[PDB]
C-alpha cells in the first residue's frame, strides 16, 4: 500500500510476491501458476531495476517495442544489444577496381570459438566442481573462420607472387544480433585482424543495411544472397601475412565499437527513434550485471542479469541461484527436479560449464560451506561470466537419444541412476560413428558419469581416431565424471570408434559428445 | 534539529557519527561495525566535502552513477578520472602509404617508471624514517615502453638509412582508465615524446575510441586486438633520434588535455551527459586534496583524498592519519593492527613507501615529536604525494607466503616477532630463484628486517647475479631495515643466488623482493 | 548596528579589527593572536574593497573558489591572474614542412631580469635610502632567454647561410601563472621580440591548452616534456637579425593581451564559467592598486595592493606601511622585530630592494621626516612599484647559515649586534666558493653591513675571480651598507674567492650574495 518510486506497484509488492494481470497488480498465492504467469523479483528503492531505458512497470506489462524478445519481461533481465559479424566466402584477386587471377573458398563461422580455445581439460574433477577453467574470455562479438573445402594446396601457387607485390582480399559478410534488443541506426565498425597484425577496418555506414535489425535476424533474410565487400572499397595485404594464413593462423573478424538507436513508445502512436541513442547505457548495464551465454550447435544466445554484491547490506537487490538466473534469462519449464528448454534439457550434468579464473576461484571458495555440493546452488555475484555449451550429441539412457548410430550391449534394467535408469555393464560396450556426420578438423570431448559399488573395480576406454588412445578408469562408490578429448580429420578417412571394457558390475550414465574448437591444418 | 548546508544531514551528527540506512540518517553508536555498516566524516560548513559535483549525502546514499566504483561512495574521497595510453608493439616501415623494408618489435608498457627512476638506495635508514625519496614526481598518466623481443641487432641493419632520409613509425596503443570516475565524450590529446623532443601529438577525437570508457576497463574490453594508428594518419622520425633510441632512451607517452562529461540523473527519468564537463573540477580538486597512489604488480590505482590545513583553525574540516586515509581511500579489512585486501597485505613494514622532497621534509619534521616512532600515526596535510609499491615476492613466515620456492632451514616455532612468528637461525639461509619467473632487464630491491639482542653478532649476505656482491650487516638493539639492490639480464642465464649467514643468534623477518625500474640495454 | 555597504558587517567592525568565525564577524581584543586568527581592515564606502570581483565578506568567509590561494583571503589583496610564457629549447630548421640542417640548443628562462637589468651600484649609500634605482620597469609577463650549452661556434656555422635566405625557427614553450587567481578560458597572445624588432605574434587559441591553468602550476605539470609549437605554425628570419644574436642580444618574449573567466558558485549547485570575462576588471585593479613583485630562486610572486592617496581627505581607505603590506600580501610570521617565511627571511637588511625612479623620488621625499631611519615604515600610495629580490646566499652569524663553504676566523662570542650576535674580527677572513654551483655568464653583487668602534680603522677587500677587484673601505660609528659587483665565466674557470682583512676591532654582519642579470658573450 506504500509507494516509493514512480511506479504503480507498491513497495511491499516489489518483494516476495508479484503478479501483473489486466494492466493491474495482484499478489501471488500459488493458484494460477499453470495459466501463463511467471514470478517477477525487482528492486524497491530504485525506479529502474536494470540499466535498460525502461521502468520496471513498462517491461512487466508489455507496453514497449514489439521487436524486443519476450524473454526480457522479467525485471532482472535487460535489453542489451549486441551486433556480431560473420564471414562466409572469401575471394582473392590481384586487381584493385574489381582482368586477373581470382580464387574462391567457402568458410564456416564459429561464434563461441575464442572463448573455449584456451580451455584445458583434466582427467579428474576435484570435489563438486564439475566445470573447467578458460585462459581468456570473449563474448560472441568476435567470430572465428574455418576453411572447409581445404584440399592440400598452397595459396601462393594459385596467385604467382614472386618478391614484393601481393594481391587484395574480398569477401562476403553477414550482420547478426545475439540478444534481446534491436538496433535501428546501425553503424558498426569491424577490425579484420590476422594474428595481431591489423589489416583494415570496415564501416558499412547506414544506407547499405537499412533502418532496422530485428533480434534473432540478419540482413540476408535466411537463405538469400549474402552481402559482399564491394558495395570502404577493398582490402590490401603484403608478402608477410599470407604464409601465416596458409600455415596455422585464421582470420579474426571482430566488431569493436557499436552505435545505434532504439524505440520508445510515445503518447499517441508508433515508435520514435530520433532523440535517443545507445551510447550511455552500455556501462550502466555492464557494470551491474553478469553475462550468461548459451551455445546450442545451431544458434547462440547471450543475456545480462543483475546480481548482488556481498559487501553492501543496504543494497536490497533480488538474489538468485545460478539455475534460477539461467531459467529467468533464457526461459525454461520446471519439471520434477529438472529444467527444460523446448527440446534440449538443461542440467549440471547434461551440458558443459565454462567459467574464467575469477569465477572459478569464487565458486571453489563458496562451495566449501554448502552441504549439497551442487553447482546450481551457488549464490549470484556481480562481475562473473558463465558459458554453457550444449553437446552436439547427448544420451541419458532414457526417452532422449540423438545419437545417429545405436550402441551395443545396452541393459536399461536398472534404477540406481542419477536421473532415472542406467546401463548394466557385463562386457564390452561399443559404438561407431561415420566421419560424414562430424565436422572435419575440430576438437571433440566425450564425457560421462560412472559408479561402482565395489572396492577396486576398473574400466578401460579406447577411443579410435587419428590419434587412437586407451585410458584407465578406477571408479568408486561415488559418482565420477570422466571426460576425454580427441581430434578429427578430413572426410576421406575412416570412422570413429568408442569402446569400453569392464568387469561386469559398474554403471554408466549421462553420455555426451561436445565440440569445442578448431585445429590448424598443415597447408 | 540544526542545519547548515543544503543537505538532509543534521548538524549535530555530522562530526563523529554518520550512518545511512533506508535513505535515512542515524548516528553512530559503535555496535554494528560487523554487519557491513560503516561510518564516515564530512565538513559541516559546505555541502560538498570533496570537490566532486555531488553532495555528500547523495554520494553516500548511492543515488548516483552506478559505474563508479563502490568505495568512492566514501565522501572523503573524490571522483577523479585518469586516461592513460601505452604501446603493445612497434613497427617501422619506409612507405608513407603503408612496399619496402618493415620491422616489428614487441614491447610491454609500464605505469610507474619515471616516478621510481629518481630513487636511490642506501645500506641503512636513519631514525624512524622508513621511506625513500625521488628526484622527480609523476602520476600514472605517463607510461614507459620496454622492448623485450630484441636480440643483438641495430635498427639500421633492418632499415638501411644512410644520411638524412628516415622511415616512418607506427604503433599499437591501448587506452585505460585507472580511477573512480568514467567519462563519455573522450577527447584525449597525447604527446609521443623521446627524452624531451616531441615527435608528434595525436588527437583521438570520437570515432576511434568510442563514446564510453568504463573505469577499470581498457578500450578493448579485456582481451581483444590492440588498436592500430591507421585510423592523424602517420608521424615521422629522423636519423638523429634513431641511434639515440638504440643506445639508451625509450619512447614515452603522456596525455596533456583530457576532455569529457560526467553522467547524472535528470529530474524525471534517464541519465544525461550533455550539459556537463570534466574540465571545471580538475583544478578545484587538485588544489584541495592529497594524492595517494598504489601499485600492485597486476594493476594500479590512485586517489585524491581531502586533508586539513593545520594553519587555519577556522577551517573546520576533519583530520586523518595515513593508515586511516589508506583504509578509507582504497577499501581494506582491518584485522588486529593489519590492513588486508582480498589477497595483498599492506602495513608499515610490508610494502615500499615513496615520497618527494617536500613530503620527506614535512615527515622528518613531524616524526620527531611523536612518541611512538611510526609512519602511519601522522596527521595528513594537504599537497603531499604518497606512493605505495607492493613487492612481487614477500613473506613474513606466517599464514601469508607466495614465494616460487621454499625457504630452507626455517624455525618458525617462535613468538618474538613484529607480527607473531620469526625466523630463528642456527645455520645458513639459501635460495636459488630462477630467471623463468622474473622479467628480464630489471632492477630489484631485496628488503628485510633484522634484529638481535646481542652485542656484535654480525651477519653477511651474498647476492650472486650478473652484478654479484657481498655485504656485511651488523645488528643493533633496535629493529633495523636493510635494503640492497641488484640487476638482471635476459632469460637465457643461470639462476640468481641469495645467501645469508650469521652466527646462530640473529632474527630475520619480513623478506621482500620488489622491482623498481628498467635498465638501458646495450644494442 | 550601523551599516553602509552591501555586507552584514557594521562600519565600526570594518575598522581597527576584523575577525571571522562561524560565518559571523567579531572584534579583536588581543587574546586569540596565537590561535591562528588574523586582523584585517577594509573600506566602508564600497562593497568591493579591492578590485577583485568579490565582496569583503565573501572573500573573507571562504565561500568562494577554493583554487584561489589563501594569501588572497584578506580583503586588502586583490585576485589578479598573470599568464607568462617561457622558452626552453631553441631548434633551427631550414624547411617549411618539418629534412634540413637543424640545430637544437637548450635555454633557461629568466622571469624578473629586465626590471633589474638596468641597475647601477654605488660605493656608499647616502642617507636612509638602502635600496637601488632602476631605469625601467617590467612585470613577470616579459621573459628573457639565456643559452648555456653553447661552445665556441657561430650559429651561421651550423646553418651555412651565405647571402640571401635564412632558416626557420621552432621552439619549446611552457605556460605558467604567478598570481592569486585562476583563469579558465585562456586566450594567450604573445610577441617574440628581438631587440626592438617584432619577429612574430603567436596565438595559441583554446585547444593547445584547454580551460584550466592553476595559479603557480605550469602547463606541463612539474616534470614532463616541454610543449613544442608544432601543434600560427612557423616563423621566418632574415640575414640581418641572425648575426645580432651572436654578439650581445637575446630573444625576449612578451605577452600582450590575455583574457579569461573567473568561476563563481551559483545559487544551487556547481560553478559557471561561461557568462564571464577577465576584461572588465583589469583596469579596475591596475589603475588603483600598486605592484609588489617578489623573486625567489625557485619561484616568483606578483601581487597588487590598494593604497591611500595622501592628497585626498575625502577618500576613506585603509592606510598601510611597507612591511605590513608585504605581510598581508604574502602571509608572514612575525618574530621579535623580524619577518619570516617558512624558511626565507625578508627584512630591510636581509634582501635586495628595487624601486622605480618615481617611487624612489617619492620615498626619498618621505624619508626625511621620519625619525627612525627605517625603510619599511613608509606609508603606501597608489601607483608605486616594489621589487624584493631574495639573495641566493645570505649569512648573519645566527640561526640561518646556509653557505656551502665555511668561513675563516669565525668569532661568535659577541652581543652588540643588530639582531643577536656579530662576528668579531681579528685578522684575515677567507672564503672560496667553488665552480660546482655557480650559474655561468651571470652578474653577482655581494653586500654587507659594518661597524667599527674606532676613529680611523680601515679595512681592505679583495674579490678574486677571472675579473678580480681590490677596494679600500672606511667604516663609521653606525651601520654602514656596502655593495660590490662581479661576473663569472664558463665551467673551465677556477673557483671564486672573497677576502676581507681588518685590524681586529671592526664588526661585520649580514653578508648577502645575490644575482642581478646576464652579460653578453663573445661568440
Ligand atoms: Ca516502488
Ligand atoms: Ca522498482
Ligand atoms: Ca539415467
Ligand atoms: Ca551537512
Ligand atoms: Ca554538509
Ligand atoms: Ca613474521
Ligand atoms: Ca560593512
Ligand atoms: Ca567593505
Ligand atoms: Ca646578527
Amino acid at each position: 500500500d506504500l509507494d516509493t518510486d514512480n511506479d504503480n506497484i507498491p513497495d511491499s509488492y516489489e518483494r516476495n510476491g508479484y503478479t501483473i494481470k489486466d494492466l493491474i497488480a495482484v499478489k501471488w498465492e500459488d493458484s494460477f501458476a499453470e495459466q501463463g504467469y511467471k514470478k517477477y523479483v525487482s528492486n524497491y528503492l530504485e525506479s529502474n531495476t536494470a540499466g535498460d531505458p525502461y521502468t520496471d512497470y513498462e517491461k512487466a506489462s508489455g507496453s514497449f517495442d514489439k521487436a524486443i524478445k519476450t524473454e526480457a519481461r522479467d525485471p532482472l533481465v535487460a535489453a542489451y544489444p549486441i551486433v556480431g559479424v560473420g564471414m562466409e566466402k572469401l575471394i582473392i584477386s590481384t586487381n584493385e577496381h574489381a582482368q586477373g587471377k581470382t580464387v574462391s573458398r567457402a568458410t564456416t563461422n564459429s561464434k563461441t570459438e575464442s572463448n573455449t580455445a584456451g580451455v584445458s581439460v583434466n582427467v579428474g574433477y576435484q570435489n563438486g566442481f564439475t566445470a573447467n577453467v578458460t585462459t581468456n574470455y570473449s563474448h560472441t562479438t568476435d567470430n572465428s573462420t574455418a576453411v572447409q573445402d581445404s584440399n592440400g594446396e598452397s595459396w601462393n601457387t594459385g596467385l604467382s607472387i614472386n618478391k614484393g607485390e601481393s594481391a587484395y582480399i574480398n569477401a562476403n559478410v553477414r550482420y547478426y544480433n545475439t540478444g534481446t534488443a534491436p538496433m535501428y541506426k546501425v553503424t558498426p565498425t569491424t577490425n579484420l585482424v590476422l594474428d595481431g597484425d591489423t589489416l583494415s577496418t570496415i564501416k558499412a555506414q547506414e544506407n547499405q543495411i537499412g533502418n532496422n535489425l530485428s533480434p534473432g535476424d540478419t540482413y540476408p533474410k535466411k537463405g538469400l544472397s549474402p552481402l559482399a565487400l564491394n558495395t570502404s572499397r577493398l582490402i590490401p595485404i603484403n608478402y608477410d601475412q599470407l604464409k601465416k594464413l596458409d600455415a596455422g593462423k585464421q582470420i579474426k573478424l571482430e566488431t569493436t565499437q557499436v552505435s545505434g538507436n532504439f524505440g520508445t513508445k510515445n503518447s499517441s502512436g508508433q515508435i520514435v527513434t530520433e532523440g535517443n541513442s545507445w551510447s550511455d547505457y552500455i556501462s550502466q548495464i555492464d557494470s551491474i550485471s553478469a553475462s550468461i551465454i548459451l551455445d546450442t550447435e545451431n544458434e547462440s544466445y547471450e543475456r545480462r542479469v543483475t546480481a548482488k554484491n556481498l559487501q553492501d547490506p543496504e543494497d536490497k537487490t533480488p538474489e538468485l541461484t545460478i539455475g534460477e538466473a539461467i531459467e529467468k534469462a533464457f526461459g525454461a519449464t520446471k519439471k520434477d527436479g529438472l529444467l527444460y528448454f523446448n527440446d534440449i534439457p538443461i542440467d549440471e550434468s547434461c551440458v558443459e560449464l565454462i567459467f574464467d579464473d575469477n569465477t572459478a576461484n569464487k565458486i571453489k571458495d563458496s562451495l566449501k560451506t554448502l552441504s549439497d555440493k551442487k553447482i546450481y546452488n551457488v549464490k549470484l555475484e556481480r562481475g562473473m561470466n558463465i558459458l554453457i555449451k550444449t553437446p552436439t550429441y547427448f544420451t541419458n539412457f532414457d526417452d532422449y537419444n540423438n545419437y545417429p548410430s545405436t550402441w551395443s550391449n545396452v541393459n536399461t534394467t536398472n534404477q540406481d541412476g542419477l536421473q532415472g535408469s542406467a546401463n548394466k555393464l557385463n562386457g564390452e560396450t561399443k559404438i561407431k560413428i561415420p566421419m560424414s556426420e562430424l565436422k572435419p578438423y575440430k576438437r571433440y570431448v566425450f564425457s560421462g558419469y560412472s559408479k561402482d559399488p565395489l572396492t577396486s573395480n576398473s574400466i578401460i576406454v579406447k577411443i579410435k581416431a587419428k590419434e587412437e588412445k586407451t585410458d584407465y578408469l578406477v571408479p568408486e562408490q561415488g559418482y565420477t565424471k570422466f571426460s576425454y578429448e580427441f581430434e578429427t580429420t578430413e572426410k576421406d578417412s575412416s570412422n570413429i570408434e568408442i569402446t569400453l571394457i569392464g568387469s561386469g558390475t559398474t554403471y554408466l550414465d549421462n553420455l555426451s559428445i561436445t565440440e569445442l574448437n578448431s585445429t590448424p591444418e598443415i597447408l
